[PDB]
């Protein structure tokens, strides 16, 4: 059964440019579509015009802003923001009932951080208070709501793929997935739920101990998909690799779609590739499996991608269009939303464990499916994290 229904299809948006939840700020309140990141840490808000924003944050119209008298630089890997702290009431209207007191970071200038067309106007970092800017003691916006009222310390991420494209139109129309926050919604999800732990609270960080291409092991040491370390974040779009895994991953998926050569582009995540309305050949392209640490000793899980996730549509005409949505990284392994989108993805903050288990709304054909799947019995399993 589905116990949260107030919060089920609260989100709106797509896997390149981000996956949105409704929340307003201020006295009276002001509406605003957030992106939510479980990759940093700020609530941050649109305060001045900009060319990609229709509305923004206006401080001298809240009777409850409060100015902290600091200011606040965000860069991120290509895009920044520089703004004003403060603090205002903050609601969620399709979350639960509560109305909390939270910092706002009320951006006034930015480079690369907005997106036309994208909808939102500001960010949500549900991370940990380590990666806050300026510093940690700048409280995050779920630290505040679990501290100010009842939420359980929990919440949990359905982003919903449509498996096609969707046009500026649709995309606003489009329910995009669920964020329940306090809880687990039993109905978003096939199968049974699989923990792993959270290995430090900082980034929401993972221990990845084996990889698959279609159920061929990569066969690399286990540190190296952690290196420097595995998160996962839905404020990147794509699944992204250290630069050796990614290496030998590409190597592995082009030798097991080698029936269709591809362009150097289409590899790079640059290049769409097209096939006729309906004959893409999903078949050619393989699984992945990534294996992540179990919450018991020596146990190990599974989760199962298709190319359906890894694949990103994209419009060109009515052929069907895609991108290679998997990215060399220098900073470590991100399990980004088109990951994401196969997976409900359960943030256990209490119990210091992220759950996954196979998506209600995840895109599969008739033949395969993504799975997560377990146990399987991992030795030095602690030797996979990177120091
Ligand atoms: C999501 C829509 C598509 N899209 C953005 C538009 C192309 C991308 O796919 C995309 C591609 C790349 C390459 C990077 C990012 C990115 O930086 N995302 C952030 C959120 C965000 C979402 C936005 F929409 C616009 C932003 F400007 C920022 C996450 O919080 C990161 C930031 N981190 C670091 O920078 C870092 C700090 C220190 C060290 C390493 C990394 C920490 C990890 N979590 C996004």
């Amino acid at each position: 059964r589905g116990s949260f229904v107030e919060m089920v299809d609260n989100l709106r948006g797509k896997s390149g440019q981000g996956y949105y939840v409704e929340m307003t700020v201020g006295s009276p309140p002001q509406t605003l579509n957030i992106l939510v990141d479980t990759g940093s840490s700020n609530f941050a808000v649109g305060a001045a015009p900009h060319p990609f924003l229709h509305r923004y944050y206006q401080r001298q119209l809240s009777s409850t802003y409060r100015d902290l008298r600091k200011g606040v630089y965000v860069p991120y890997t290509q895009g920044k923001w520089e703004g004003e702290l403060g603090t205002d009431l903050v609601s969620i209207p399709h979350g639960p009932n509560v109305t909390v007191r939270a910092n706002i970071a009320a951006i006034t200038e930015s480079d690369k951080f907005f997106i036309n067309g994208s909808n939102w106007e500001g960010i949500l970092g549900l991370a940990y208070a380590e990666i806050a800017r300026p510093d940690d003691s700048l409280e995050p916006f779920f630290d505040s709501l679990v501290k100010q009222t009842h939420v359980p310390n929990l919440f949990s991420l359905q982003l919903c793929g449509a498996g096609f494209p969707l046009n500026q139109s649709e995309v606003l129309a489009s329910v995009g997935g669920s964020m329940i926050i306090g809880g687990i919604d039993h109905s978003l999800y096939t199968g049974s739920l699989w923990y792993t732990p959270i290995r430090r609270e900082w980034y929401y960080e993972v221990i990845i101990v084996r990889v698959e291409i279609n159920g061929q092991d990569l066969k690399m040491d286990c540190k190296e998909y952690n290196y420097d370390k595995s998160i996962v974040d839905s404020g990147t779009t794509n699944l992204r690799l250290p630069k050796k895994v990614f290496e030998a991953a590409v190597k592995s998926i082009k030798a097991a779609s080698s029936t269709e050569k591809f362009p150097d582009g289409f590899w790079l995540g640059e290049q769409l590739v097209c096939w006729q309305a309906g004959t893409t050949p999903w078949n050619i392209f393989p699984v992945i499996s990534l294996y992540l640490m179990g919450e018991v000793t020596n146990q190990s899980f599974r989760i199962t991608i298709l190319p359906q996730q890894y694949l990103r549509p994209v419009e060109d005409s009515q052929d069907d269009c895609y991108k290679f949505a998997i990215s060399q990284s220098s900073t470590g392994t991100v399990m980004g939303a088109v990951i994401m989108e196969g997976f409900y993805v359960v943030f256990d903050r209490a119990r210091k464990r992220i759950g996954f288990a196979v998506s209600a709304c995840h895109v599969h054909d008739e033949f395969r499916t993504a799975a997560v799947e377990g146990p399987f019995v991992t030795l030095d399993m602690e030797d996979c994290g990177y120091n």
